[PDB]
């Protein structure tokens, strides 16, 4: 319940090292439904209405996964969620059954932005994605966000295409 | 090892009625290693040597996550695998607990391409994502094979950012 979902010696120290004062970042774990964790993926997008039960059950689906889904989270002086991030590890046949780094669902709470948080976040991901053997870490972003990802340190790669339902 | 990955089911219809006499699209299985599957993957990029050991373990491993990993081959009239396309269904606490699907990994033999073989194996994966409760499909594209994406009824949605190790 307070079980981390993935070793906290995944979590970068040089990060750690330069948070604001009273600020963590760490594993998500089970808890944090209660530490305001799906209010902070608003900024994102619809989350929509998910329940307790509904969160214990992808929960376990992830944490059975977390070879693949690593969640972490950003929390303030008050134990509050303030920022979180992902990355999913994908396995491939090519560059050797090599494993490629998935950037996702970046959010920090607005009152909380502008003060490196997201860069961060990025780094931490950053972190997991080359200690656990990635050859690259890639995203997708807007025209209105590719600058915090050029602050990020990352480039203009190709085009995200979409086909929707 | 001729057990398919997922349930051939999952491949459209209206495509297999589509496809040129004698081929199939159809889900991997283990002994595709012994039918050219890795040479397809070569038009890609550096696929590296992989022995059959190699290639049964990352298989098994594909295999315990087939409700994650969606690989599928087209096959010519003598069987030889002359196509490839991956859909990755990617699991998110936004939209509802929603999925996306990720196309990856498409590649024809150049032989065989400019002959509507992408097109079917990007029509079967969109089939595969849609039936599974994906709310979109997505992919990354070089400016060079845009167009081909286009032709296949997705549209740009943003810009793919890379960090390197
Ligand atoms: C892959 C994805 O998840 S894309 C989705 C990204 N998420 C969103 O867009 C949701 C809403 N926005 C946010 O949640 C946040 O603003 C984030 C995640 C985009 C950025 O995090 P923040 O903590 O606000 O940014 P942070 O302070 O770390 O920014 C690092 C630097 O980039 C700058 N910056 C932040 N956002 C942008 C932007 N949109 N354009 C240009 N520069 C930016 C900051 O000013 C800072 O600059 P500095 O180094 O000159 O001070
Ligand atoms: C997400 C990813 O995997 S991106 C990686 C894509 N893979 C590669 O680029 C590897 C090398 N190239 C290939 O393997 C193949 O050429 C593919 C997969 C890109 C396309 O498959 P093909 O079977 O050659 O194409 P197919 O005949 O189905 O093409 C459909 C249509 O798009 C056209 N087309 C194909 N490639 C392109 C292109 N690069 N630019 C513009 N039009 C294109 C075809 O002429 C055809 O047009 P039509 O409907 O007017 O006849
Ligand atoms: N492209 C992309 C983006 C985000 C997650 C994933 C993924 N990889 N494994 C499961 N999902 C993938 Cl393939």
């Amino acid at each position: 319940e307070n079980t981390p979902l993935f070793s906290p010696s995944l979590i970068s120290p040089d990060v750690l090292a330069v948070l604001p004062a009273d600020y963590t970042i760490r594993p998500l774990c089970r808890s944090d439904y209660k530490r305001g964790y799906l209010d902070v993926l608003r900024v994102l997008t619809t989350v929509g209405d998910i329940n307790e039960e509904q969160w214990n059950s992808r929960y376990e689906w992830i944490r059975a996964r977390s070879d693949e889904y690593y969640l972490l989270v950003v929390c303030d002086g008050e134990g509050r969620i303030v920022g979180t991030g992902s990355l999913v590890v994908e396995r491939k046949f090519i560059h050797s059954l090599g494993m490629v780094g998935h950037i996702e669902d970046i959010a920090v709470e607005k009152g909380q932005q502008g003060k490196k948080l997201g860069l961060r976040i990025i780094q931490a991901l950053d972190y997991v994605a080359e200690k656990v053997g990635c050859y690259k870490t890639i995203l997708d972003c807007s025209e209105a966000n590719e600058g915090f990802y050029i602050k990020c340190g990352f480039k203009r790669a190709g085009l995200e295409m979409a086909h929707y339902y």
